[PDB]
């Protein structure tokens, strides 16, 4: 059940209940009196029940548009359980519940002495029942009816907006804490960055002397997964078979690599198959081609595996060594069959992280050489490893060796892949291949949204802290000359700062390289100590444990569906700007929200400060009972309803993330309430005072005899050359009635956005809210003109000069907000 259910959609509905039985009680008493058999007698019970039979129409398509849309996104538990939002509403609804209560109570004790009026025939009881029906059905306008549907189709319809985004959520509860995301860790691979890195450039060993090595660098051209390209050195283009130490390289990659390239026909285009770090080693095969093996006249179909099947008979793969994370690289033994090269003896191809690679390292192979690996042989090399991936293009280096004394096949254990580092201790070198993944387009533009929506970007990467700070440097997370060595941490360094320290560490990190398991689950730790609403990324099955302690656990299209299930949100994207778009709409709703309460709060407070201010002041009424239900009827209606298809404001993306702990309604927002309300509450009770003292052929009286109009009867001298019952005429009433109707489809333009002005974004901006607009107004005009109907209500028609007067009065109310929404955007915001 709900407690705004319970306390204000249902509590309205007694109020409609016992407005009848008032009226229908007031239809027996009127058959006591003399002339009363009259056939108006019937009326007012057939009214107040024939406008609930619309507002109950209403009801039913409000909840028919609500139950489509989540059925439209689903289609294609001891109790005790409740959002903090939620857990407002509630706290909202009792408030409102309980206000409206008191206010209209209070307006049935200051009418008192308004009960023995001769105008309810001389009697009290007569009288007090009039304003009871009039407390009451201003308790029903008053009551902000239609908020859970009008949230339940905001809630679904930014929903299949997130699907059109890429962005799958789990949950619906989880899309209200995207808005209020703080923190945005994700990981750099896949994510941040397409999966389509392909070798770009490579180095190998030239000539060596005592502190005099040189290298022999290659740049090869085409990073698509394909073989289209050619290898270059020093801009010049030369084929890979100009040298002998691309042929060891060479040999290593379409060894080690488990990856084929499948050409798919209907594609047009070389695909991949396998890992996509490996794929690219095989691309690069074939546009090196060392062996220079018949090129061009082999289709496309089988190029791509041509030059990698020349190598697949020239020796052949006895086992594969499976990858550690401890030790970074893995191995194959290739005893060479069915080549007649078993001869030569037999090696062992190995590929992994370059520093691991290097190590343990003993030998540096010279294009068919053998030297010792030395100092200058390893400082003068690992100086390239660093400015390759620390330049403009961020290489990933692979360093690739082999053994050429491998140990006996006739000694392997398989079962602990610990110990498959030990047998990789000595081995030569051949060289290192400079591999990039490009970031996506505007990941950079899209780091950019967060810095300005206040949120925080985290990258985790598996790669080394220097290339992984001049990532980030290179989509603007860090600056290009900001010094990130606070902000960037790796497995080892985070670990080896102390407990408390780690947590402060966690509160102006950006970056994170290398990174074990556990310490995404640590992180979320850290971020929550700091009170942050952390939405995390994964893939694998460590991240698991931490999608389920982040606040918004975030899963991947091409992740496994084991994360899928156990996250709050899937990116069928990939990508990280999918992850924004998605936090953009969890923000465009809570919005949504708020313009619609702020519509019917500020309105409905008008409609209270009319009835008090007349009584207040001294005025004649302005609404009858049924006139008060017309206004619940045609402004609480439709036209709120439609402010749920607003489009997402401007301001959105700037101001901070909103806090779980912020009140629904802040300080100067109630301001604002009430200043609007003010106004229209006031706007309302002078149009009908204009009728009275301005208005041509409306009485002109001086506002003294309009506030003293009960001793008109009696004070003849005072009210000489008027008629008394001018005081119960209805074109005032109609004025008020009018105003007040028309003042709150002004002041529903004012709610198409919060702090946007209209000039920004236009009344057009929401199509339904005009045909909503359109629709209560030619509504309106059918109980003025139909002669049926202004009988009913107690109105007379309202010629062209009287209703530019309703213009002149409503429309302030739109220039009313807009020096508010003015104040907000310069002085408050920013
Ligand atoms: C016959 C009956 C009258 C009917 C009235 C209908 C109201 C019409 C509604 C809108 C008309 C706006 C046209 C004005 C042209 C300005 C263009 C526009 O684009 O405007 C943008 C600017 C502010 O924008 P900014 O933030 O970018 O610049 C701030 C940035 N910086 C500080 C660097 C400059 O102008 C703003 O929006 C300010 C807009 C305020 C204009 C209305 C104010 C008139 C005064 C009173 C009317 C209501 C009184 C009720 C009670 C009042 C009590 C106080
Ligand atoms: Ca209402
Ligand atoms: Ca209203
Ligand atoms: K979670």
């Amino acid at each position: 059940k709900s407690l705004w259910e319970l306390v204000i959609e249902q509590f309205e509905d007694l109020l409609v209940r016992i407005l009848l039985l008032a009226a229908c009680i007031s239809f027996v008493l009127a058959w006591f009196e003399e002339g009363e058999e009259t056939i108006t007698a019937f009326v007012e019970p057939f009214v107040i029940l024939l406008i609930l039979i619309a507002n109950a129409i209403v009801g039913v398509w409000q909840e028919r548009n609500a139950e489509n849309a989540i059925e439209a996104l689903k289609e294609y538990a001891t109790e005790q359980d409740k959002t903090p939002l939620q857990q407002k509403l509630d706290e909202f609804g009792e408030q409102l519940s309980k206000v409206i209560s008191l206010i209209c109570v209070a307006v049935w004790l200051i009418n008192i002495g308004h009960f023995n009026d001769p105008v309810h025939g001389g009697s009290w009881i007569r009288g007090a029942i009039y304003y009871f029906k009039i407390a009451v059905a201003l308790a029903v306008a008053a009551i902000p009816q239609g908020l859970p549907a009008v949230i339940t189709t905001c809630l679904a319809l930014g929903t299949r907006r997130m699907a059109k985004k890429n962005a799958i959520v789990r949950s619906l509860p989880s899309v209200e804490t995207l808005g209020c995301t703080s923190v945005i860790c994700s990981d750099k691979t896949g994510t941040l960055t397409t999966n389509q890195m392909s070798v770009c450039k490579m180095f190998i060993i030239d000539k060596v002397d005592g502190d005099f090595c040189s290298l022999n660098e290659f740049s090869i051209t085409g990073s698509t997964y394909a073989p289209e390209g050619e290898v270059l050195k020093n801009d010049k283009p030369i084929r890979s078979g100009q040298f002998d130490g691309l042929v060891e390289l060479a040999t290593i990659c379409a060894l080690c690599n488990d990856s084929s390239l499948d050409f798919n026909e209907t594609k047009g285009v070389y695909e991949k198959v396998g890992e996509a770090t490996e794929t690219a080693l095989t691309t690069l095969v074939e546009k090196m081609n060392v062996f220079n093996t018949e090129v061009r006249n082999l289709s496309k179909v089988e190029r791509a595996n041509a030059c990698n099947s020349v190598i697949r008979q020239l020796m052949k793969k006895e086992f594969t060594l499976e990858f550690s994370r401890d030790r970074k690289s893995m191995s194959v033994y290739c005893s060479p069959a069915k080549s007649s090269r078993a001869a030569v003896g037999n090696k062992m191809f190995v590929k992994g992280a370059p520093e691991g690679v290097i190590d343990r390292c003993n030998y540096v192979r010279v294009g068919t050489t053998r030297v010792p690996m030395t100092g200058p042989v390893k400082e003068k090399i690992l100086s390239v490893i660093k400015e390759w991936g620390t330049g403009r293009d961020t290489l990933r280096c692979l360093a690739l060796a082999t053994r050429d004394t491998p140990p006996k096949r006739e000694e392997m254990v398989l079962d602990d892949s610990s110990r498959f580092m030990e047998y990789e201790t000595d081995l030569t070198f051949v060289g290192v291949v400079g591999m990039l993944d490009p970031p996506r387009k505007e990941v950079m533009g899209s780091i950019q949204l967060c810095r300005d929506a206040g949120i925080r970007v985290i990258m985790i990467t598996g790669d080394n802290k220097g290339t992984a700070i001049a990532i980030c440097r290179r989509i603007g997370i860090f600056g290009e000359n900001e010094e990130v060595a606070d902000r960037a941490y790796t497995g080892r360094e985070f670990d080896d700062l102390p407990l408390a320290e780690q947590r402060e560490a966690c509160r102006r990190a950006c970056c994170f390289a290398r990174v074990e398991p556990s310490h995404k689950s640590k992180i979320v730790e850290y971020l929550q100590s700091y009170d942050e609403i952390t939405a995390m990324t994964g893939d694998g099955v460590n991240d698991a444990p931490a999608l389920k302690k982040a606040e918004i656990g975030i899963a991947m299209g091409s992740g496994t569906a084991v994360a899928k299930t156990a996250s709050e949100m899937v990116l069928a994207d990939d990508n990280f700007s999918t992850i924004v778009a998605a936090v953009e709409e969890g923000r465009a709703i809570y919005n949504n929200m708020k313009q619609f309460i702020r519509y019917l709060i500020s309105s409905n407070v008008g409609e209270v400060v009319c009835i008090f201010l007349t009584a207040a002041l001294g005025l004649p009424e302005a609404l009858i009972p049924v006139q008060l239900l017309w206004v619940n009827l045609v402004t609480d209606g439709l036209p709120a309803t439609a402010l749920g298809f607003n489009p997402p404001d401007l301001d959105i993306m700037d101001r901070p993330p909103r806090s779980p702990k912020e009140p629904l309604i802040s300080g100067w927002l109630f301001f604002r309430y009430m200043a609007i309300g003010g106004y229209v509450g006031a706007a309302t009770v002078g149009a009908a005072a204009w009728w009275f003292m301005y208005a041509e052929d409306g009485p002109g009286v001086t506002y003294h005899q309009l506030t003293h109009f009960m001793q008109c009867t009696e004070d003849h001298p005072h009210f000489e050359g008027l008629d008394c019952e001018i005081f119960e005429a209805p074109e005032p009433m109609t004025m008020a009635l009018s105003v007040l109707v028309t003042i709150e489809m002004c002041n529903a333009l004012n709610s198409l956005s919060e702090n946007q002005s209209l000039m920004r974004m236009p009344p057009w901006v929401n199509i339904w809210l005009l045909g909503s607009i359109c629709l209560s107004m030619s509504l309106h005009f059918l109980i003025l003109y139909v002669d049926p109907l202004p009988m009913i209500f107690k109105l007379k028609a309202l010629d062209l000069t009287q209703w530019l007067m309703v213009l002149k009065i409503s429309l302030p109310v739109i220039g009313l907000d807009e020096i508010l929404k003015f104040i907000a955007r310069n002085y408050l915001e920013g």
